[PDB]
């Protein structure tokens, strides 16, 4: 398959983070009450880039200290199967500024 | 040739050229509780403007979490030593890119 990697804005990254966040608010007030939630993306840091991971992610509710990342794989057999989610990546580009050329005279 | 693009690396550089010129500066001044922030960040226009040049803030006790107050563009105080020459100029943040992919962006709506 020739799959397309094209360059969005950080208003349509936000619009796809919030389409997913819509699509587990039906799963997870349904099983709040199991100590669990699906979060539909990751956000991890690596190689000086931020990466935002899409998927199924789970949490599992603490005890005590001084919302527990479970992984990937779902934590309990008899809950309500949830919401199908498409797994994706995306990275984040490096961050660019518009500079003038004489403030650069700090050579 | 006079505005150009560049990408986070170079633009921490001259973020702290600046606040190396005024940490001297500002270490002597301490005692009369003004700062110089040698930068001025407006999140205006959903996007980060830097604005370089001279910000001077001072500290009070505003219900004891002693926050800065903005002052303005120059020395509050006559018989103050004089700052070093901030530049005057404007940084643009380009907006934020993301490389997805074309498949969830039209399964997606």
């Amino acid at each position: 398959m020739i799959v397309m990697r094209v360059k969005v804005n950080e208003k349509q990254f936000d619009m796809i983070i919030d389409k997913l966040k819509l699509m587990v608010y039906e799963y997870n007030t349904k099983i709040k009450e199991y100590g669990v939630y699906l979060k539909p993306y990751h956000i991890v840091y690596k190689n000086s880039k931020r990466y935002i991971y899409i998927g199924k992610y789970w949490y599992k509710l603490e005890k005590i200290g001084g919302w527990i990342y479970l992984g990937k794989t779902k934590p309990i057999q008899n809950m309500p199967n949830p919401p199908q989610i498409p797994e994706s990546t995306i990275i984040k580009e490096d961050n660019e500024y518009i500079v003038d050329e004489k403030i650069l005279y700090d050579l």
